[PDB]
């Protein structure tokens, strides 16, 4: 006798286990076990993870209900699971967007960017490539895009270690810190000094007559749930496609010789990505037919991307990297349908900028430890290794 099969498969985001392409062949929608016990399907293939992101009847919002199967326990607010539905509603859509766009900024990146690694190369080999790089540029980019003062941005980003974990039970921790930076926030909306940014143009629409009915929960809300998901998903991506592109040095000796192809090799490298360490979760509302499975009304469903993005029906040899596919940007990184990624523009432009630098400064790197001594980090909404140590 055996238990039902447990999900996430394996913290490690250097390769993908053989177990995703035997479900995506024989069962490409199956039941499963969440760390909370609750039962799930897990959806691998590229046609039904599609069907599942594109029809809103599978929906986002209703994850939050009370008495739910759960993949994991909630670490914010209930109505914050909804928080892009809130924005719309109130009519901050558009304004949102227009403020987190690269196109503003690139000159602070690459300045950045050659900073932070001059720094390296004066401390001397091994260098931490996770720590004082990836995540640094990060933290710098977001509070630049906010319009927050940069000596803030290192408190902000010790919350994330815990914001983000994957966990069975409700973490007190990430109340106290959600408050408080909560509190920094509506602090913020009130500072004269803050005029430039996502937070200069949120504090400007506060005092507008055409916005005097919404919520100054909502406006410190949109805050801190844009700087924590832009600074840990670009940080977490930028350290994993590193890695990739390290343990392929053919591939980075050409990218170093022709930039003008770093685009399209950073759109393989998302392509690539297991930087998500859990499917994408959704709650049917009503009965549904996805593949040879009849989906119940109250049932969790939960999006692969790493099943969708390495289906060989989609990209032919899916495990290598490829600069020349017919079909480069359909890949699911950043997802699809109604809740697609807002920020993907930055995020494409924060890792071209960051390559581009590190292979002009360091056209050497490698590992400075064999590769399995990396430590994965465990419970948590992304897959990320502790250190990254590199040498040149
Ligand atoms: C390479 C970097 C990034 C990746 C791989 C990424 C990935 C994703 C994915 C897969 C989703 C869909 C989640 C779902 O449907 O359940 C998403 C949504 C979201 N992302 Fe990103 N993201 C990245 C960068 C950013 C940045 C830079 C920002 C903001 C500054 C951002 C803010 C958000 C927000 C607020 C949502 C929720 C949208 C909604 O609920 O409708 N992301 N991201």
């Amino acid at each position: 006798a055996t238990v039902l099969l447990e999900v996430p498969f394996s913290a490690r985001g250097d390769r993908i286990p053989d177990a995703v392409a035997e479900l995506r062949t024989r069962e490409p929608i199956r039941k499963v076990r969440t760390i909370t016990g609750a039962e799930a399907w897990l959806v691998s293939s590229y046609a039904l993870c599609t069907q599942v992101l594109e029809d809103r009847r599978f929906s986002m919002k209703e994850t939050a209900a009370a008495g739910a199967p759960r993949l994991n326990a909630l670490t914010v607010p209930p109505e914050v699971v909804n928080n892009m539905g809130n924005i719309a509603d109130a009519g901050l859509r558009k304004a949102v967007m227009k403020a987190i766009t690269p196109k503003a900024l690139e000159q602070f990146l690459r300045d950045t960017a050659n900073s932070l690694l001059d720094n390296l190369i004066t401390e001397g080999a091994p260098a931490d490539l996770r720590n004082d790089f990836a995540d640094p540029l990060a933290t710098a980019l977001h509070c630049k895009v906010l319009g927050i003062p940069q000596e803030d941005g290192p408190k902000l980003f010790r919350s994330l270690s815990i914001a983000f974990m994957s966990s069975a039970d409700p973490i007190p921790a990430a109340k106290i810190n959600w408050d408080r930076d909560i509190e920094y926030m509506a602090g913020i909306l009130e500072n004269p000094n803050i005029t430039t940014g996502l937070m200069g143009e949120l504090s400007r629409l506060r005092k507008d007559p055409a916005y005097s009915h919404v919520s100054d929960e909502l406006f410190a809300t949109i805050g801190v749930t844009f700087f924590g998901a832009g600074v840990i998903s670009t940080g977490s991506f930028l350290t994993t496609a590193l890695i990739s592109l390290i343990q392929r040095p053919q591939l980075r000796n050409l990218l170093h010789e022709k930039p003008e192809l770093i685009p399209a090799g950073v759109e393989e490298l998302l392509r690539i990505n297991l930087s998500f360490a859990d499917g994408l979760p959704r709650l049917a509302t009503a009965d549904i037919q996805v593949g040879d499975v009849l989906v119940r009304k109250g049932e969790l469903v939960l999006v692969l991307l790493e099943g969708a993005n390495f289906d060989p029906e989609h990209f032919p040899n899916p495990g290598s990297i490829e600069l020349d596919r017919p079909n480069p940007t359909s890949h699911l990184a950043f997802g699809r349908g109604q809740h697609f990624c807002p920020g993907s523009a930055l995020g494409r432009r924060h890792a071209q900028i960051g390559i581009e630098a590190l292979l002009k400064k360091m056209p050497g790197v490698d590992l400075a430890v064999p590769i399995d001594q990396l430590v994965w980090r465990t419970r948590f909404q992304r897959r990320i290794p502790e250190r990254l140590p590199v040498l040149w």
